[PDB]
């Protein structure tokens, strides 16, 4: 379970307060994903993650930013593969469930192993899922940036709304 | 821009599959801005933007490697992230449009951080950032911004969002 290398950063004095930083970042609305993987054992691990975006089309890359300590991150880097489950409009308590300080997060959660090393796919709770080979990981401040090469996954056009978060409220597509 | 070696699996999905998956992730809409060498304002529409770190306070943006806005941003070593609001549809289109002079008919003002263009109208908030690092990741450059200035507008009742080829408010 090795530590990724810290990214060399030029940090000027005169950076904002943590409170100013959240007031600024909390103005940017986001999706809600559950990043999943398989322990060395084969137990399903996951955490609620909002810091996800596409990086590259050719080759097909995305990134997630996870806290350095995360057990899911540790399992994810050991395994070398993870899934990004983009939560649907009804999945506000799936969000809270994968953010909760508990050991068995997948207790009474519907999931299937994916094509790529059996990473957990939450078919019932998602608008889409990506299955990724870990292409790179770098420590950047109090988070690790993980870059994933998309090996499999697909959209669910049958699901008409995503989960969205802005200024301490969840929302959905108006259907 | 740092060169980053990728442990790629032969077996990567094709471009259109990738877009169908990423298109299902709902995204805020921002205009990344900077000043050119002798102070021409540059800007592009950017949805690949997220919070990275509380302390130090970092955000990142992903931009095409061949971007002239990126080339100028890296030259000046600072940029702004303007988070567009509900009414900002046409501003998003303009800074996406493959045209010159994107700031023509746009209300902007130089920021406290190097005069990086802060957009007056059609924004819920702006961050001003020093370039802390930049990484080549396939066909994009990941720019890590250390937040030195900016603030929200609580009065602004909705940000711009984009999902499955539609804009919405919120
Ligand atoms: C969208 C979202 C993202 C979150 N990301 C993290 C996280 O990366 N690590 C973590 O430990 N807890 C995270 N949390 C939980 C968070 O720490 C607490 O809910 C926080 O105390 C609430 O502060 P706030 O209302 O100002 O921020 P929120 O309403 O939670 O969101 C403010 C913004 O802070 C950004 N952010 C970046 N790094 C952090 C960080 N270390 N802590 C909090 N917000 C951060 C997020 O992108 C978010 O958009 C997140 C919560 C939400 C809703
Ligand atoms: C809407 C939302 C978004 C979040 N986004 C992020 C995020 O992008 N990155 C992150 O690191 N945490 C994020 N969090 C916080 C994270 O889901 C919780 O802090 C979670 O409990 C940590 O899981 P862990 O196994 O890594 O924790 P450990 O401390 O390893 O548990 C043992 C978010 C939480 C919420 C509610
Ligand atoms: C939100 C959004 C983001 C875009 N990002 C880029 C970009 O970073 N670079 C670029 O050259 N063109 C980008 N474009 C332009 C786009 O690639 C073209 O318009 C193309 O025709 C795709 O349209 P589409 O309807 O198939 O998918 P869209 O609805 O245009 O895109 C679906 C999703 O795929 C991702 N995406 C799209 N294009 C790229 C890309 N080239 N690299 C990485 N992720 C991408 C984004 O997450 C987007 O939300 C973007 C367009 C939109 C609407
Ligand atoms: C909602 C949304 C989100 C997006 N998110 C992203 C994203 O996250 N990342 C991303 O990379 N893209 C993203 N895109 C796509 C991006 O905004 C467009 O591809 C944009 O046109 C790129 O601008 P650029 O300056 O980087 O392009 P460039 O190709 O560098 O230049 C843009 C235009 O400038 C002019 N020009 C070029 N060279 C010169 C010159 N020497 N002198 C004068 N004029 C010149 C030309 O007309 C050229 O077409 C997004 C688009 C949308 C709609």
């Amino acid at each position: 379970p090795p530590e990724p290398l810290s990214l060399p950063l030029d940090l000027a004095p005169g950076l904002v307060d943590g409170d100013t930083f959240l007031s600024i970042m909390g103005a940017l609305p986001t999706g809600v994903t559950v990043v999943t993987t398989l322990g060395p054992d084969g137990e399903p691990y996951g955490l609620t993650c909002s810091a996800a975006c596409s990086v590259s089309k050719a080759p097909p890359l995305l990134l997630v930013c996870i806290n350095r300590d995360s057990r899911v991150l540790k399992a994810l880097l050991e395994r070398g593969e993870f899934a990004v489950n983009v939560l649907r409009g009804g999945g506000e308590s799936t969000s809270a469930r994968f953010a909760a300080p508990v050991d068995d997060r997948f207790r009474d959660v519907r999931w299937e192993p994916g094509s790529a090393g059996g990473v957990p796919v939450m078919s019932a709770d998602v608008v889409a899922h990506a299955e990724c080979r870990v292409a790179a990981a770098l420590d950047a401040g109090d988070h690790t940036i993980v870059i994933g090469a998309v090996v499999a996954g697909g959209p669910r056009p049958e699901v008409p709304s995503p989960l969205m978060y802005w200024r301490r409220s969840y929302a959905r597509w108006p259907v």
